[PDB]
């Protein structure tokens, strides 16, 4: 079965996915010059005051907290999108250390870690009709800076410790994902893919630049988790990230001026 390990990784994943090479595959370097600033992308719309998280899970490659998806509650609009997208799930990608997490990078950056806001096209009806499509998905993606303690972060970290193993999860109510959004929405975005197997074509990526802060106790605590089951012999959860992957025929559009001696 597919893994972050030697033997399982994300460098095998091609043998049993052979979209892994395909064309529009996730996550990218972000080459903040080669990217192009385009004056028409408009604001993005977070619209997350009602969402309503229900629940917080080990999946044996990362931990999601999941929402209610039933109607628009929490949704994502605007920018390279085309009508609404609901929030489903959020989850993220770290590191086994401090200098390494990140999926995206930044002009070969690495950040400590990266939020995945996943959302589902309510042009298709329920996520599993969306993930079919190459319009199907938006994730938003978030960088975390190691640095100060982000209180935003930290009903997340505290029950961590109740879902130590794959297949555990637990009870996550009122949670309240604008507190993991940085006060720009400036972003890049391009066309990509799920970043574990199936690794579907189906994500319009957004990017967010700034990022967001979190502790080095705070990311510790996602070390804590594990791949493995009960009883299984220990395999701690990190590194649970997918290398960068080449752009081919794509170019990342910028909503921004990020050099001003570009412009
Ligand atoms: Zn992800």
């Amino acid at each position: 079965h597919w893994g972050y390990g030697k033997h399982n990784g994300p460098e095998h994943w091609h043998k049993d996915f052979p979209i892994a090479k395909g064309e529009r595959q996730s996550p990218v370097d972000i080459d903040t010059h080669t990217a192009k600033y385009d004056p028409s992308l408009k604001p993005l719309s977070v619209s997350y005051d009602q969402a309503t998280s229900l629940r917080i899970l080990n999946n044996g490659h990362t931990f999601n907290v999941e929402f209610d998806d039933s109607q628009d509650k929490a949704v994502l609009k605007g920018g390279p999108l085309d009508g609404t997208y609901r929030l489903i799930q959020f989850h993220f990608h770290w590191g086994s250390h401090d200098g390494q997490g990140s999926e995206h990078t930044v002009d070969k950056k690495k950040y400590a870690a990266e939020l995945h806001l996943v959302h589902w096209n309510t042009k298709y009806g329920d996520f599993g009709k969306a993930v079919q499509q190459p319009d199907g998905l938006a994730v938003l993606g978030i960088f975390l800076k190691v640095g100060s303690a982000n209180p935003g972060l930290q009903k997340v970290v505290d029950v961590l410790d109740s879902i130590k193993t794959k297949g555990k999860s637990a009870d996550f109510t009122n949670f309240d994902p604008r507190g993991l959004l940085p006060e720009s929405l400036d972003y890049w975005t391009y066309p990509g893919s799920l970043t574990t197997p199936p690794l579907l074509e189906c994500v319009t990526w957004i990017v967010l630049k700034e990022p967001i802060s979190v502790s080095s106790e705070q990311v510790s605590k996602f070390r804590k988790l594990n791949f493995n089951g009960e009883g299984e012999p220990e395999e701690p959860m990190v590194d649970n990230w997918r290398p960068t992957q080449p752009l081919k025929n794509r170019q990342i559009k910028a909503s921004f001026k990020h050099h001003h001696h570009h412009h």
